[PDB]
């Protein structure tokens, strides 16, 4: 179910749900987002590691869906994350991110989004923030693999986004801690499983994706970080 597509991989995941793959070296490591077809449209949910991987994101989406890409929404100010904004810039398309991420990047050696999202106190997007993102149902779920990970519900699917806050179930850690917030990872985790509570596909950066059992797993080791 894996296409290769120059050094990247693509998998459906439902009719109008694609997860993209990129690699880096640090051997290879695999990071993960999504593309989402909504009708005349594409939307993009996370950048690949580099800017020519990016590129050749969008050369896929020409290829094998051939309809504009309206946005992108990246999940935080890493590389894995954002490292490709100058790609999706370079092409004209308009780029989210939290507020926080966008203050953060040059700190992260990131280029900020063009625009900033915000949250009301529950961790539900501020509507007028997130304009015409269709299904993508946006949700800061509180501080865990860095402060300002967001995460993203795909609305008419039963697929949300964990990006680096979620591990899957047979993960034996929680990954790159150095900008962790670790007194408050758990309760995190589990507000983004109460956000999309009927999600059965959880999608993140370092796994395949999993059941909601990935949530739960990931919260009871972020239970030990206390
Ligand atoms: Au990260
Ligand atoms: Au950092
Ligand atoms: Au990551």
């Amino acid at each position: 179910g894996d296409q290769r597509f120059g050094d990247l991989v693509f998998r459906q995941l439902a009719p109008n749900v694609w997860q993209h793959t990129s690699y880096l070296d640090m051997g290879a490591v695999a990071s993960n987002g999504l593309i989402v077809r909504d009708g005349g449209r594409v939307l993009v949910v996370d950048t690949a590691w580099t800017d020519d991987q990016t590129a050749q994101i969008l050369n896929w989406i020409k290829q094998e869906i051939n309809l504009p890409v309206a946005l992108a929404v990246v999940t935080h100010a890493h590389q894995d994350k954002m490292g490709g904004m100058d790609a999706l810039h370079a092409a004209g398309i308009a780029t989210y991110a939290n507020a926080l991420s966008n203050q953060l990047a040059p700190q992260e050696g990131m280029v900020a989004a063009q625009h900033s999202l915000t949250f009301a106190a529950n961790g539900w997007v501020e509507p007028a923030t997130a304009p015409n993102f269709g299904p993508l149902k946006v949700f800061y779920p509180g501080p865990g693999h860095t402060s300002d990970n967001i995460t993203v519900g795909i609305d008419g699917t039963d697929i949300a986004f964990g990006g680096c806050l979620i591990k899957d179930s047979k993960a034996k850690s929680l990954g790159n801690l150095g900008d962790a917030d670790t007194e408050h990872y758990a309760a995190s985790a589990r507000a983004f499983g109460a956000a999309f509570p009927k999600a059965s596909m959880i999608v993140m950066s370092h796994s395949a994706p999993d059941s909601r059992a990935a949530i739960t797993h990931t919260a009871r080791m972020a239970d030990k970080l206390r």
